[PDB]
């Protein structure tokens, strides 16, 4: 009768998988290691592909209300605008991480997904067992490893992988828009503000709504001023003086952290009844803003393959075969862009860069052609 899924991880990948499975009539239980349900990273972009997953999950309206689509995606090199991109209408959106995480949480609770906090997966067995840190062993028809880049569900089984960490990172914060204090300009835009001279510092400027601005402040990890948290106000204001009012607000934040991106690429995403989804399987460089989009699409697509009449084992193989190449291509191009600083040139959201974004998981076609 009722098939049972056990989901490890309460981030975007696990919440998506749980809602999608619960909508399809699975009895789903989700285990989050932290003692509360929360998302870190300040703010996030979604594109059409992820917005369509939110549509599929019945969470799109709660996300659109209180989030923002800029008039254009603008790039600056040394304070000179080099490009303005609108992607031929392809939907996209900027929001805080808690905004998106709360909508997914509220939808999971509305459907009756069983959520356990302080509940950490430490091992999984392909025969359909999940072991928690308490020792408790759970049996199920499907085990979803949505437990992030340091996945114990993945590493307890052993998956061949390439896993590494970027040299440099950034500080991500949410501050008031301060729109009046910013004065004349195009302050509803996304503005990716690059500089190599006098020093390597960059700010990704990302309005989330009329009240909240997501800033990503990026400097080399070896720069002891640019990499400091709480931020070293003077070194940011010096290169970004037109954002002083916002930077003053950022400088007050105690909760800011300098984070380096970590990636993982595996040969396989499945082992018997175990599927790995999201960062657990395919964490990637930040450049195309698609790590959570691909997580959500992959989690949603897993639920679709499980509706085919097949064994869970054969549905997982079919899932990875069908959907993985979109993520593999997206991760490769993002890695290339990050390492080569390619977004600094502007006009880099090409049709190939935009592939993952254009994919509609609901109809399983590419839309929004370029
Ligand atoms: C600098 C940067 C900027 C980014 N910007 C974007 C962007 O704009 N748009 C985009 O789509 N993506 C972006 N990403 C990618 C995005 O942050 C991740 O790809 C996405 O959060 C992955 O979601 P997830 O559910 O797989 O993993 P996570 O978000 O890591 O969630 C995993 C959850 O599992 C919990 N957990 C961990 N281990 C266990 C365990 N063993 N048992 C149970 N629970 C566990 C964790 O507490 C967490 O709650 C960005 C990433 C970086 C580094």
């Amino acid at each position: 009768k009722t098939r049972r899924a056990e989901v490890a991880g309460g981030g975007f990948a696990g919440l998506t998988a749980a809602i999608a499975l619960k909508q399809n009539g699975w009895d789903v239980r989700l285990h989050e290691k932290s003692s509360e349900l929360r998302a870190f990273g300040a703010g996030i972009y979604l594109w059409h592909n992820g917005l369509r997953v939110l549509e599929g999950l019945g969470a799109l309206d709660d996300v659109l209300q209180g989030s923002h689509t800029p008039p254009t995606y603008e790039t600056w090199m040394h304070n000179k605008s080099v490009s303005k991109e609108t992607f031929n209408g392809l939907p996209w959106r900027i929001m805080t991480r808690s905004h998106l995480h709360d909508a997914l949480v509220n939808r999971a609770r509305a459907l009756g997904v069983d959520i356990s906090v302080n509940s950490e997966a430490v091992a999984a067995d392909p025969v359909g067992r999940l072991t928690l840190q308490t020792g408790e062993v759970l049996e199920a028809d499907l085990i979803v490893g949505a437990d992030g880049v340091g996945s114990k569900v993945r590493d307890s089984i052993g998956f061949k992988q390439d896993r590494w960490v970027s040299k440099d990172g950034l500080i991500r914060l949410i501050v008031p828009r301060m729109k009046k204090e910013l004065g004349h300009g195009e302050w509803d835009n996304t503005i990716d503000m690059w500089n190599f001279w006098p020093r390597v510092q960059r700010i990704l400027y990302s309005p989330c709504n009329e009240n909240e601005l997501y800033l990503g402040l990026m400097a080399p990890a070896a720069d002891p001023r640019g990499s400091s948290v709480p931020i070293d106000l003077e070194v940011w204001v010096e290169m970004f003086p037109f954002l002083e009012p916002c930077l003053i607000e950022a400088a007050k934040l105690k909760t800011a952290r300098y984070d380096k991106a970590e990636t993982t690429k595996l040969d396989s995403w499945t082992r018997g009844k175990v599927a790995l989804v999201g960062d657990a399987a395919h964490a990637m460089c930040p450049a195309l803003a698609q790590g959570a989009g691909c997580a959500m699409v992959n989690a949603f697509s897993l639920s679709q393959d499980l509706e085919e009449g097949s064994s869970v084992e054969d549905a997982l193989v079919a899932w990875e075969t069908r959907i993985r190449p979109i993520t593999d291509r997206c991760q490769a191009l993002s890695g290339d862009y990050a390492a080569n600083r390619s977004l600094s040139k502007g006009n880099m959201f090409t049709p190939a860069a935009l592939e993952a974004a254009r994919y509609d998981p609901l109809r399983r076609v590419y839309s929004w052609p370029q």
